[PDB]
């Protein structure tokens, strides 16, 4: 099966977690402040974006990512852990989108957007705030690449840019290395912000996707203890790559500070990419899923405590983040977020209770019954 069955899953228990999260959310709200819809929201998926000082073995001439690490001092952000190694975006995208966290479903499931999406009665997402028309999803490739046409379409949203496969088309194509650049996916994005209206982006890039090659800038130069030369002239390729990415990046939000509307990114990698072989981690090897995310507001940002999330996690520290006031399935990933998530210990007695209440929702909208369609609200804020 996609998921096993809680031992405890009943209409009763639902009935349950549904009233305890309810009046959890009433608790919360009365101290959050804003409506997550008065603010436009960005998804930015980096394909493949994860600093390498990380990777013990590495040496890098230049620090490639300055500016989001300055960045990620100004705000909310910390390191994510990811569920695979040089692949799997799509899976982390399924995990922001709905929150449902991959390790709670089987290892037999591949692509959560074939194998679980479909099944899925009528999918919750961060995007059902906002209306039809100014939901907006982005990808330099095909559109039908891991059955992202399908989801979006399904989600209801108005676009979806993709290089083949769809309708909307990229403006002003640029390479940089052999794919397109970050710098056509933030200019289409700006391109495309009303600030009239209150929209939901959800873009993945591809200009770091393998395979990597750049001679410039030439003075950043990289190398591995013991790599061979195919595998430093990747990582070289690589740095020089996410340079660009870098001063795109800061670009980019320096450009959503001069829009007068409130607008917040979640930006992340969704995995390391697949050229550092296992030597290069030596005594950290925790450190081949940890990529870079940060949550940044175009006004003023606070930072929370939390320096290692889930991708699952993202709507949950948003909400927080912004001050939004939550609906009571985010109460529960409020919960998670903070007492029951990757960085907890999975024998702590609150962090079973929490993910036993995360794992029959979970169960319950994909495969389950579908006890909750009764309980009305409980989605709603
Ligand atoms: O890193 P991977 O899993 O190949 O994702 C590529 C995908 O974004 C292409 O549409
Ligand atoms: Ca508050
Ligand atoms: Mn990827």
């Amino acid at each position: 099966g996609a998921m096993e069955k809680p031992t405890n899953y009943s209409q009763e228990t639902i009935a349950s977690i549904a009233q305890k999260y309810q009046k959890l959310a009433e608790d919360i709200n009365k101290d959050r402040k804003n409506n997550i819809a008065d603010q436009t929201v960005i998804y930015l998926l980096s394909e493949s974006l994860s600093d390498p000082d990380r990777v013990s073995n590495v040496t890098v001439s230049h620090d490639v990512l300055p500016n989001i690490k300055a960045i990620k001092n100004s705000t909310t952000a910390g390191l994510m852990q990811s569920d695979s190694y040089g692949g799997g975006t799509a899976n982390m995208e399924f995990q922001t989108l709905t929150s449902l966290p991959f390790y709670n479903f089987s290892s037999s499931v591949s692509v959560l957007y074939s194998e679980v999406f479909p099944k899925m009665a009528k999918p919750h997402t961060i995007s059902e705030f906002y209306q039809g028309k100014n939901r907006i999803a982005m990808h330099p490739a095909s559109a039908n690449n891991f059955n992202r046409k399908t989801v979006y379409s399904n989600l209801g949203f108005s676009k979806f840019l993709a290089l083949s496969g769809s309708k909307d088309k990229f403006k002003n194509i640029e390479n940089v290395g052999l794919l397109t650049s970050d710098k056509t996916v933030y200019n289409n994005i700006l391109s495309l912000i009303n600030p009239s209206e209150s929209q939901f982006f959800s873009v993945i890039t591809m200009q770091n996707h393998i395979p990597w090659s750049s001679d410039y800038p030439e003075e950043i130069v990289a190398e591995g203890k013991n790599f061979t030369e195919e595998e430093n002239h990747n990582l070289t390729s690589y740095a020089r790559l996410l340079s660009f990415t870098d001063k795109e990046t800061r670009a980019f939000l320096e450009k959503l500070t001069q829009i007068n509307k409130p607008i917040t990114v979640v930006f992340y990698g969704d995995h390391l990419p697949g050229l550092y072989p296992d030597s290069a981690f030596n005594k950290h090897i925790e450190n081949k899923y940890l990529t870079d995310y940060f949550i940044w507001s175009n006004g003023t940002n606070e930072k929370k405590n939390h320096p290692l999330i889930n991708s699952s996690d993202f709507t949950a520290a948003l909400f927080e983040h912004t001050d939004s006031k939550v609906s009571p399935y985010y109460a529960l990933l409020t919960e998670v977020l903070n007492k029951a998530s990757v960085d907890k210990s999975p024998d702590s007695p609150e962090v079973k209770a929490i993910q036993n209440d995360l794992k029959n929702i979970q169960y319950d909208v994909t495969i389950g019954k579908g006890y909750l369609l009764k309980h009305k609200t409980f989605f709603k804020i």
